[PDB]
């Protein structure tokens, strides 16, 4: 193909003259967005060029990880690839990576902010954002900061997780992060995702942020008021005395009725909220739980919410050079194969 260069994000970008217009639409993890018009099938899209993905090993692992991702995720509620290139004609001049999918226009913030949801159209963006998690849950990838600004979504209300997965070694909102996250307690399982969809589904249902703290300490004050005290057990999980020690001396709080928090919301909404919003995170729903909620019974259908393919990520535990994850890199993007752009049949 022929490449042509564009100075965007004040840089200048490289990519086939198959994709068109680029206009920029944002930064991503590690990256900066353009959407972008793909002539070859006439389809919108978003392509992300990483930036400075050798500059390190932090960088080429990150870039790495990045690729084997988004080639494994195939799902119509997690963004996955449709094109990956690199101008490099080699091995050698290999220093640039872009990344294509479908091009979803919002992000959740641009839903809520100014419309008043319905409860039926709230159901339909939680259902697909629950069913994106139990796909990515089932490969043993869990999100860890999943968030509004992390939720893609189209001019259809269709949303896309994105930015899963990513980090092992810029002012990020915390407000809808697991306790367990925030705070680096020592352990936690795949569903500090789903703390962070009550976080979400709590916004969209009221108008208002659940647990807008203005630091750690502050946020966590918040969820407690909401939720209750919790029990000597859970200190188990917190390594710090000094942590243990101020939560320990906090005066008890009852955990409040959600009925009484969110007045007028579907009691069926407020019941999830409250399998959501616990802070065992071994008493909390699963994605796959809430799915089979009664919630979300007008959109609930077992044949297509499907589990994941087996993910290898033994990568993750192993030290290579720059020029390895590089080359490893380089062998991703060389045999990666474009999906069918009609991927779907109708049910049944
Ligand atoms: N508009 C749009 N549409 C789809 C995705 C993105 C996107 C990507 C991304 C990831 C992989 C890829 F291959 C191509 C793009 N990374 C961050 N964003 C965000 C850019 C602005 N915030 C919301 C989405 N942006
Ligand atoms: N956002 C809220 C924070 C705190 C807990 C709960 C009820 C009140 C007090 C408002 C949610
Ligand atoms: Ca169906
Ligand atoms: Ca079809
Ligand atoms: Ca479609
Ligand atoms: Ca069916």
């Amino acid at each position: 193909p022929t490449f042509y260069r564009q100075e965007l994000n004040k840089t200048i970008w490289e990519v086939p003259e198959r994709y068109q217009n680029l206009s920029p639409v944002g930064s991503g993890a590690y990256g900066s967005v353009c959407a972008a018009f793909d002539t070859k099938t006439g389809h919108r899209v978003a392509v992300k060029k990483l930036s400075r993905p050798f500059q390190s090993i932090i960088h080429a692992k990150r870039t790495y990880r990045e690729l084997r991702l988004l080639k494994h995720m195939k799902h119509e509620n997690v963004i996955g690839l449709l094109d990956v290139f690199t101008p490099a004609r080699s091995l050698e001049e290999f220093n640039d990576v872009y990344l294509v999918t479908h091009l979803m226009g919002a992000d959740l913030n641009n839903i809520v902010k100014c419309q008043k949801l319905t409860d039926d159209h709230v159901q339909f963006l939680i259902y697909q954002i629950l069913r994106g998690l139990k796909y990515i849950h089932s490969a043993d990838i869990i999100h860890r900061d999943l968030k509004p600004s992390n939720l893609a979504v189209n001019e259809d209300s269709e949303l896309k997780i994105l930015d899963f997965g990513l980090a092992r070694h810029y002012v990020a909102t915390r407000w809808y992060r697991a306790p367990e996250i925030m705070l680096n307690w020592m352990h936690y399982n795949q569903t500090v995702d789903i703390w962070s969809v009550g976080c979400i589904m709590a916004e969209l249902l009221t108008g208002r942020t659940l647990f807008p703290g203005t630091d750690h300490i502050d946020q966590l004050k918040l969820i407690l008021r909401l939720v209750g005290t919790p029990g000597a057990e859970l200190l188990k999980k917190i390594s710090s005395e000094s942590a243990r020690n101020y939560i320990q001396s906090l005066a008890q709080m009852p955990k409040m009725n959600f009925a009484n928090v969110f007045i007028g919301a579907n009691p069926l909404a407020v019941d999830l909220l409250e399998k959501m919003l616990v802070l065992d995170s071994d008493k909390r729903i699963t994605a796959a739980q809430a799915l089979a909620h009664a919630y979300f019974a007008q959109y609930h259908d077992p044949d297509d919410e499907p589990v994941a393919d087996p993910y290898d990520q033994s990568f993750e535990s192993r030290d290579l050079l720059i020029d390895e994850w590089k080359s490893l890199t380089y062998d991703e993007v060389i045999s990666f194969v474009p999906p069918p752009l009609d991927q779907e049949e109708m049910e049944s």
